[PDB]
């Protein structure tokens, strides 16, 4: 389904370290974040998304409209400027972050009671799986 609405609690986090290292996230920061359990809160109304990612130490917020390019400055992460665009490929939601890093972005999809997130940067792929709360 395309309906990604809900509160989603992480059950699996594969290769978050590699993704973070490919982004050039500082070594000391990665040590904290690498095995933190995350919660994703997604509010989806038509093409409009509000997404909040929360953990014990880190909170993130991003709002976007599907099909509308937008500049991002990822200063709380790797501190870079990218041009972000989120679109649908079938029922897979695809974000491309155009900039210095190749293959940078993510794919997100629902399969059952679970939300899957694939974060990509360079040659690295992180896969996270969440269950709806
Ligand atoms: C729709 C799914 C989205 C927008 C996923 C967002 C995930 C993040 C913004 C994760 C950010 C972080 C890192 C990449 C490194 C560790 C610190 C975090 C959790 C803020």
């Amino acid at each position: 389904t395309r309906d990604q609405n809900g509160t989603w609690e992480m059950e699996s986090n594969e290769n978050f370290e590699g993704y973070m290292k490919a982004l050039d996230i500082d070594f000391a920061t990665r040590k904290i974040a690498v095995r933190l359990t995350q919660t994703l809160v997604i509010d989806q109304d038509g093409d409009n998304f509000k997404v909040k990612t929360t953990s014990t130490f880190f909170n993130y917020d991003v709002d976007f409209t599907v099909g509308v390019e937008f500049d991002e400055y990822t200063k709380s992460l790797d501190n870079r400027h990218v041009k972000a665009l989120v679109t649908w490929e079938g029922d897979v939601l695809v974000c491309v972050q155009k900039g210095e890093k190749e293959n940078r972005g993510w794919k997100k999809w629902i399969e059952g009671d679970k939300l899957y997130l694939e974060l990509t940067c360079g040659d690295q792929v992180c896969r996270q799986v969440f269950k709806k709360k």
